[PDB]
């Protein structure tokens, strides 16, 4: 038993109505760690923002993940579909799910969700595509044919596998 450490991108097209083009969130279970997005500064809490491994992590995938957004950005825009362009249009969804590592070799899953209607995944455990149908699977082979991008996905994992794995140990555990 146990829980994975859930990211969630999303990346839509800005809009002074929503502007945020990006915003993620890393939660273990209901643990929220992580919070970023291209608006704003503060920092407010109601109990917990620290429990120090999470601000290990916090610290560790920041960076990887915000590169990831703006790789991911530009992905999605450079993107043919089958739907009608306003001034651009796609609404991307990524989630990754990274599972306690007392297996071997760290692994976790990207899952991608274009606009609900095209699915695909990466499997980081035998570096590995699989895509709901073929229509998914066209954007998918010209993506997976990109290579820093499919790179940010396995290193974003290999780097904070560790501090991933410490904060998972101790979490749900009082």
């Amino acid at each position: 038993d146990a829980h994975s450490l859930r990211c969630n991108l999303t990346i839509k097209d800005p809009t002074p109505a929503d502007p945020l083009w990006y915003e993620a969130k890393c939660f273990v279970g209901e643990i929220l760690i992580l919070h970023l997005s291209n608006i704003n500064k503060t920092m407010t809490s109601g109990d917990p923002g620290e429990t120090a491994n999470a601000t290990e992590v916090k610290k560790c995938l920041t960076q990887p993940l915000k590169n990831l957004c703006q790789k991911l950005r530009n992905k999605v825009s450079n993107t043919k579909v089958d739907t009608h362009k306003t001034n651009g249009y796609p609404h991307l969804q990524v989630t990754m799910i990274y599972p306690q590592s007392q297996g071997r070799t760290p692994s976790a899953t990207w899952e991608f969700n274009i606009s609900d209607s095209y699915f695909f995944t990466f499997y980081t455990e035998n570096m590995s595509w699989r895509s709901a149908n073929d229509e998914s699977g066209v954007i998918m082979n010209k993506w997976k044919d990109d290579g820093e991008f499919v790179k940010q996905l396995k290193f974003l994992i290999h780097e904070c596998s560790q501090k991933m794995d410490e904060f998972l140990k101790q979490s749900k555990e009082k």
